[PDB]
């Protein structure tokens, strides 16, 4: 008979950094 | 015969938030 | 004799892209 199955795979990467913020207000 | 391969993984987390924004205008 | 279990699945996709980062400071 065929293998039972093999585990599942891990959970993936972190994904990448957010772009940067707007610029404050003015002051 | 070798089993099947594992299922995929689970799509990763979110990535952290992105750097501060530049500071406001003056005046 | 039964075949051995396969390899573990592939990697979880690389998770979202953050969100974008706090506005800057008061000008």
């Amino acid at each position: 008979p065929p293998g039972p199955p093999g585990q599942r795979g891990r959970e993936g990467p972190m994904g990448p950094r957010g772009p940067p913020g707007p610029p404050g207000p003015p002051g």
